[PDB]
């Protein structure tokens, strides 16, 4: 369909080449987008060694080449575009605008011969201040002057080479650091300008608070539901799916301009590991709720295969490699699919049975997802729109039945189901 209304995989770390192997499953897995790690050229810490635990080097832009150690040449990542496009998946591009590299002897002199090219290395001090959280400095991250059109070209350049070598869209890491338009004496027309292009999809890293200013930067980009997060990974723990907590995204933008997700790569991989601890099951329970919502956009994101579980990097793969094989689980891609073929059909959320521990998601009358975090068999008994007949869990193993409106069967301990007519 649309970037928009489809699911995206988050290949979290997994080169272009190792992208491009694995199209067809992703494709088959029913992603209709990848968003890969940032493609420019940055700092390449630890001496380049590849441990997962190096995966912020990822995040130190050092020249705006395009190409890395980590995920390969440009030539390589044209080359994993042009693979997703023949079985018709998107590319979405981390950008990393905001700033560039700590390390000023880093910095290439691509960047430095810009005249006023940077607002200094300054950390910021009051994260409750928008000029401070965004004309200065985020951990000591050189801070690009935004405001000066002569680096906007020179970033937008970058952009507008991304979208020619098969990118169909942008992920604006720390967009809550650039100024917007209206902010005031130090605002410009960063945004306006660097989302002018051809791209089909772009929304930015809106991580929310008193000073994100969500609505605002909802007029050029989706936002991250990053406090919706919160109240998944919440609801994951208690294992209560109440209907009265994960319902609202918790807000003020809709929906339909929303990027949602069970958890970040940043919730995962930080020495805080505030989502790390979830299992396989969580994750599918998680994908379950987010991916069967209308409006918002799911981002799934591919864990470093064996972590979980409270471990961040079992070290049986490097910054490169596939992630776990989760991302084509039966459960997910059968979320996935519906997800698709639901598009449009509007939800109603609830809990059947009254049991906050069971999720229903009903799409218009041509779907239902259900969701039971419990570690008990549960026997559903519920209203539905379905037509009447007999439906087999495409999540896994089971069956459904729907007689004169009620929709009734068994819904085993910890299990994803999805229900639709063929
Ligand atoms: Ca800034
Ligand atoms: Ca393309
Ligand atoms: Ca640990």
């Amino acid at each position: 369909p649309s970037i928009k209304s489809g699911t995206i995989l988050h290949a979290w770390n997994w080169s272009f080449n190792t992208l491009k192997n694995n199209m067809k499953d992703i494709h088959d897995a029913g992603y209709t987008a990848i968003q890969t790690s940032p493609i420019n050229q940055v700092k390449e810490g630890n001496k380049g060694d590849k441990s997962m635990g190096n995966w912020y080097w990822l995040y130190q832009p050092t020249s705006y080449q395009i190409g890395n150690r980590y995920l390969g040449s440009e030539e390589e990542f044209k080359e994993m575009c042009a693979a997703a496009e023949e079985y018709g998946v998107k590319v979405i591009v981390d950008a990393v605008i905001n700033h560039t590299t700590s390390d000023y002897a880093a910095i290439s002199n691509e960047i430095k011969s810009i005249s006023n090219w940077t607002h200094g290395n300054t950390q910021i001090k009051n994260w409750s201040d928008r000029w401070d959280v965004t004309q200065n400095s985020l951990l000591g991250l050189y801070d690009w002057n935004t405001q000066n059109t002569q680096v906007q070209s020179y970033l937008k350049r970058f952009l507008e080479r991304a979208l020619n070598d098969g990118a169909d869209g942008f992920r604006y890491d720390a967009a809550k650091h650039i100024e917007l338009p209206d902010d005031g004496n130090y605002g410009s027309q960063f945004w306006p300008n660097i989302t002018n292009t051809s791209a089909e999809f772009q929304y930015g890293e809106i991580l929310q608070d008193s000073a994100s200013r969500d609505a605002a930067y909802a007029n050029y980009m989706n936002v991250t539901a990053s406090n919706y997060g919160h109240s998944i990974r919440s609801a994951l723990k208690n294992r209560n799916l109440s209907v009265s907590n994960i319902s609202h995204y918790a807000s003020d933008v809709s929906a339909d301009k929303l990027v949602t997700w069970v958890e970040s790569h940043d919730t995962y991989a930080n020495d805080d590991e505030e989502s790390t601890w979830m299992s396989d099951d969580d994750i599918r329970l998680g994908w379950a709720v987010i991916a069967s919502r209308s409006g918002s956009t799911p981002l799934f994101f591919s864990r470093p295969d064996g972590g979980g579980n409270g471990v961040r990097f079992p070290g049986k793969t490097q910054i490169g490699d596939r992630g776990s094989a989760l991302f084509e689980d039966q459960a997910i891609v059968a979320v996935n699919t519906f997800h698709n073929v639901m598009a449009g059909q509007p939800e109603e959320l609830s809990n059947p049975n009254g049991n906050n521990q069971i999720f229903m998601n009903q799409r218009g009358s041509k779907g239902v997802v259900l969701a039971n975090a419990g570690s008990s068999s549960v026997s559903i008994n519920a209203s539905t729109k379905l037509p009447d007949g007999s439906y087999d869990n495409k999540a896994g193993t089971g069956s459904f039945q729907v007689r004169d409106g009620k929709l009734t069967g068994t819904i085993n301990a910890r299990s994803v189901a999805v229900l639709y007519p063929d």
